[PDB]
């Protein structure tokens, strides 16, 4: 209905807002863009689901994106990714790993202090209907 897409509206506005906060954030500008194969060939072999913080807008725009935690399943995946990707004890894999959790644990942490828990569960109650 008409009151449902508005529903789904508010939480794009919402998932882009929270987006746009981690993407600028200087810690994590290493999950913004997509990995060049260019620059690191091993990637595109190991990582077999890549997702950076600009496919994430370019999937809330494409509204692929009904509940927060179909929002938080890509979020968790930037995160295991990189923690999959850097395994080693070697400090660029401990700093990309730290980076990745904190990564994770801010978008977190923004949603729970930020997004009504009946907004979510309203979310999942039309998407459980379609
Ligand atoms: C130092 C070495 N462990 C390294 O550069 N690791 C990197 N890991 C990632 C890079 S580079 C960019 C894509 C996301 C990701 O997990």
């Amino acid at each position: 209905s008409m009151q449902e897409e508005d529903t789904f509206r508010e939480l794009r506005i919402f998932l882009r807002n929270v987006t746009h906060r981690l993407a600028i954030d200087k810690r994590f500008r290493v999950f913004t863009k997509p990995v060049d194969p260019d620059e690191v060939p091993d990637y595109v072999t190991v990582i077999k689901q890549p997702m950076d913080l600009s496919s994430v807008i370019s999937k809330i725009d494409l509204h692929k994106y009904l509940t927060v935690k179909d929002y938080l399943r890509d979020i968790d995946l930037i995160c295991s990714n990189a923690l999959e990707y850097n395994p080693d004890r070697d400090p660029g894999d401990r700093l990309i790993r730290h980076r990745a959790c904190a990564l994770r644990d801010t978008a977190y942490a923004i949603i729970k202090e930020e997004l009504d828990e009946d907004f979510e569960q309203l979310c999942e109650e039309i998407q459980e209907s379609r």
